[PDB]
């Protein structure tokens, strides 16, 4: 609800550390910081959720079973978010697939818990007809 745009110069040196690709020479800029809090708004999703490293990485769950059905725009917000998350996690990535296989790590930690819980609560399978 406050001007536009949250990050400043200083957090921005770490935005524009990132590298968009594996072995380029590519990074991210404000374009991005644009396109994603906009694009978020188009997915039924308030962009008021990249102003926290919870937010962030939860974006990335409801993308998460649609990475199998996600257009391109799906795919980038992905690709985005992660790329934040570890801004605010305090978390260097050397590129975009660096910081996805960074979060995988990160999440562990929490799986670990919620095996002890899974234990006892199960999921099932689902099927329907048609005629
Ligand atoms: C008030 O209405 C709350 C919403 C305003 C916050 C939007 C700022 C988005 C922050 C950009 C994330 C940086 C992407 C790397």
């Amino acid at each position: 609800g406050a001007r536009a745009s949250r990050l400043s110069g200083g957090e921005l040196d770490k935005w524009e550390k990132i590298r968009l690709r594996p072995g380029g020479k590519k990074q991210y800029k404000l374009k991005h910081i644009v396109w994603a809090s906009r694009e978020l708004e188009r997915f039924a999703v308030n962009p008021g959720l990249l102003e926290t490293s919870e937010g962030c990485r939860q974006i990335l769950g409801q993308l998460q079973p649609s990475l199998q059905t996600g257009s391109e725009e799906l795919r980038s917000l992905y690709n985005t978010i992660a790329v934040l998350y570890c801004v605010h996690q305090r978390i260097d990535v050397k590129d975009t697939k660096e910081a996805l296989d960074k979060i995988e790590e990160e999440q562990n930690k929490s799986k670990k818990k919620a095996q002890q819980a899974a234990a006892d609560t199960g999921n099932n399978s689902q099927v329907s007809q048609n005629y």
